[PDB]
């Protein structure tokens, strides 16, 4: 049993194709290189939550989640909803600089896949509202293939 | 790789506590139990879709998947959607009596979790809509345990 470690790194990336709900929230199980994406309409610290309890249902709980120190994931808020859950949390090293590079690498994996397909379907501008969770689950699915 | 079928069974539940998104479309994967739920507002052909969507970008897709009668899932608009995504349907058997028997099983297993987190949290009527979708998650991953 000496299998990889159960830890996430989880980020959010804006997408103006997807308005209103525009703020991806991009999680990347490390483990299995597994993505779990949701859609938020503002970037708080509710949204980041909302996104890791979906993510849990999901994925199963992490030992631990990895993010940068935007405020929506270092708020009191927060902390306490990871604690509540038993998760560990790191925003890496003061100045990082890299370790969180392939939940950026999926941000952009993740939004060019939206445009392919958003343009497949003769959508090039915004995608209309009620197209959106669709295309998002395709997405995500043409990213896994579970 | 003589391994199980990958055949899904879906179906649609009440449940008055998540409302106003009170019907539940649950999907059980036959292959390895797991379980996908999501909540909406009526149940028409495209909820029913709107959650096989979803269902494939956690699951990855199905060979065939397994309804009743209802008819969302017999409109013509539901069986476009599947010969979209090349996934076989079938209702069973006229009178089937049976094999449905799993997803009416995890429909009462989940409908139990959520009344029993609901009430741990001091919620003895309706959940309040803004706490539905993380409670929601919460009792898809105690089905499932990932
Ligand atoms: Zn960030
Ligand atoms: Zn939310
Ligand atoms: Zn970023
Ligand atoms: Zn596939
Ligand atoms: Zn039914
Ligand atoms: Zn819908
Ligand atoms: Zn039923
Ligand atoms: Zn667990």
């Amino acid at each position: 049993g000496l299998g990889p470690l159960q830890i996430w790194q989880t980020d959010f990336t804006l997408e103006p194709r997807m308005a209103p709900r525009s703020w991806l929230a991009v999680t990347v199980d490390t483990a299995s290189s597994a993505i779990v994406v949701t859609q938020h309409g503002r970037v708080t610290s509710v949204a980041a939550q909302h996104h890791w309890a979906t993510a849990i249902a999901v994925l199963g709980r992490p030992k631990a989640i990895k993010t940068d120190n935007g405020s929506c994931f270092t708020s009191k808020s927060t902390r306490e909803w990871l604690a509540r859950w038993g998760i560990a949390h790191t925003t890496g090293i003061p100045g990082n600089s890299q370790g969180q590079a392939m939940v950026e690498r999926a941000n952009r994996l993740l939004k060019d896949k939206i445009r392919v397909l958003a343009e497949g379907d003769g959508f090039m501008k915004r995608i209309p509202t009620s197209k959106q969770g669709e295309l998002l689950a395709k997405a995500m699915y043409a990213l896994n293939h579970f």
